[PDB]
């Protein structure tokens, strides 16, 4: 058929209960993740095709970048808690990978300060238990899908996107196929 298990997507042997409808994992340290977000705009293209009443969720992962990697997961939790994901995603990616001016937790915070988040507000979120559970949620989700690598995307806790089974020639054909596959999986 057009969409085939083993081709554009795979099926989790152990479906995840209560999972987000569309769940993306990434790291600000991950070069392919930089490409996915800043050059290919995968999230944005996926969302433009999602059905009514389907929400896209994006989680950070710890396993790249050691101590700073975990700081970034915690800062991403802060971003989710404050609802400022769309103001810090680009400068966090560029700060870690393009300028490489992000080398410590303080450098991460500067990005938020520069983007208009009050210091008090960042610090209160950073130290909050709400942010601690959000960090735990992200880690738990990784465990639940038995995450092995990033970038990755899972739909209804049942299906895993398989970009290696799509075409890689035209970046745009690739992106369109990826987004089209998420939409197909969403209605499955």
């Amino acid at each position: 058929a057009q969409y085939e298990d083993g081709k554009q997507y795979t099926t989790l042997e152990k479906p995840v209960a209560g999972a987000p409808q569309v769940l993306e994992f990434f790291s600000f340290f991950c070069p392919h993740c930089y490409q996915f977000e800043e050059v290919l705009h995968i999230s944005d293209n996926v969302k433009k095709k999602l059905p009514e009443g389907v929400k896209m969720t994006k989680y950070h992962v710890n396993f790249m970048g050691g101590d700073l990697g975990k700081d970034l997961t915690q800062a991403w939790a802060v971003a989710m808690a404050l609802g400022v994901e769309d103001k810090v995603t680009v400068p966090l990616f560029e700060g870690v990978q393009k300028t490489q001016t992000i080398r410590s937790a303080s450098d991460i915070r500067d990005v938020f300060i520069n983007a208009g988040i009050k210091g008090e507000e960042y610090d209160a979120a950073w130290n909050s238990f709400v942010v601690k559970s959000l960090v735990a949620q992200q880690e738990k989700a990784a465990a639940d899908v038995q995450l092995r690598g990033v970038p990755a995307m899972f739909v209804n806790g049942k299906y895993q996107l398989n970009p290696q089974g799509m075409d890689t020639s035209n970046m745009d054909v690739f992106v369109q196929q990826y987004a089209d596959t998420v939409k197909y999986l969403s209605e499955k």
